[PDB]
């Protein structure tokens, strides 16, 4: 088996390799990349998203979340709560101001060691799925605007047409903004391009553990548990990497920065935070070896976890049994 301690892989791929998307993802698995539940790809020297970022102040952020965190350093829930719409012109400049700025630091560690020390003290405003595009359109690699479709995999693979549509998100991070522990709907893979700014720091549960955070979280968060046997669904719950060692629970660490591309893979655990003013924009994505982690994937039925347009025919397809009561929590 390659990889089997499920560390996380970086690939280097060359502009020739760069061309074909979905065989690049099966070479990185056939080396045992999706074992980790999160891989790094460093593009191309050649390769640029696009030529500036000059023009981009103007976007609208029309609902900023401002991520208010509840319980202990180490083990809390955070909740988002709507503020006013502003541009990325003025989130920018509120993510460098004295009050929401990233502190003096010696290196990723010491940011780190901060960020968990001091995570719950603080609400930081993030801008979170937006929907749209940075890459050029005359970019043609890698380009998250134009990857094939889950609904297109899906029919290629079980011959059944749906509805639905599958578009990039854009977001906009400031210094502590926080992503809680979770996996993509129905277990999908993601990718997630960071465009500008400051970095991006990842953990990861792999893939065939996953049911130890899961078994962890019930016990961290009891009430939560009784109310949804997929709580975890609802994104809210963090968990520091020292709770995770006292545990036992095994993951792994890495720090995206601005030109890199980041893929998570089915049923992958994850959850980080943003070291300063950032951008980042993301899609799910399929393979054929995706089809049966959706086959099998925890759904939210308590109606918060409240999920896409595209999400019901994958229920629908995949999961017809559940069908019935899922659709009950999203009407
Ligand atoms: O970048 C973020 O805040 C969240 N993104 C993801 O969880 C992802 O790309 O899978
Ligand atoms: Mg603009
Ligand atoms: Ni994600
Ligand atoms: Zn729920």
């Amino acid at each position: 088996a390659q990889n089997p301690n499920c560390n996380i892989m970086i690939f280097h791929p060359t502009k020739e390799e760069f061309n074909d998307f979905d065989k690049y993802i099966a070479y990185m698995e056939s080396q045992g990349a999706h074992r980790a539940g999160l891989a790094k790809i460093i593009p191309p020297k050649e390769w640029k998203a696009r030529e500036t970022y000059d023009n981009i102040s103007e976007i609208l952020i029309a609902t900023p979340l401002q991520q208010v965190a509840s319980g202990r350093a180490g083990v809390f829930t955070q909740y988002h709560k709507k503020k006013k719409a502003m541009t990325v012109g003025e989130y920018r400049h509120l993510a460098n101001s004295k009050k929401y700025q990233t502190p003096p630091h010696q290196n990723f560690e010491d940011l780190e060691r901060k960020y968990w020390k001091n995570r719950i003290y603080n609400s930081p405003i993030y801008g979170a799925d937006i929907s749209g595009s940075l890459f050029d359109e005359n970019t043609k690699q890698w380009n998250l605007g134009h990857l094939g479709t889950i609904q297109d995999l899906l029919e290629k693979e079980c011959g059944v047409v749906i509805e639905g549509v599958n578009t990039p998100y854009l977001y906009f991070g400031m210094w502590k903004t926080t992503f809680a522990w979770h996996t993509e709907d129905m277990d999908l893979y993601s990718i997630n391009y960071l465009h500008l700014g400051e970095p991006k720091t990842w953990y990861v549960v792999p893939p065939e553990h996953g049911q130890r955070l899961e078994r962890l979280a019930r016990e961290l968060f009891p009430g939560s548990s009784r109310g949804c046997g997929a709580f975890l669904r609802h994104k809210v719950a963090l968990i520091s990497p020292t709770v995770l060692k006292e545990n036992g629970i095994p993951f792994n660490r890495i720090t995206q920065e601005a030109g890199e591309f980041m893929v998570t893979f089915p049923y992958g655990y994850h959850a980080g935070f943003n070291h300063g003013f950032n951008c980042a924009e993301a899609i799910n994505f399929a393979t054929p070896r995706w089809i049966d982690y959706g086959k099998m994937a925890s759904q939210c039925s308590c109606g918060e976890a409240r999920v896409t347009f595209s999400m019901d025919a994958f229920v629908r397809i995949l999961q017809p049994e559940r069908y019935d009561l899922w659709k009950r929590g999203q009407d």
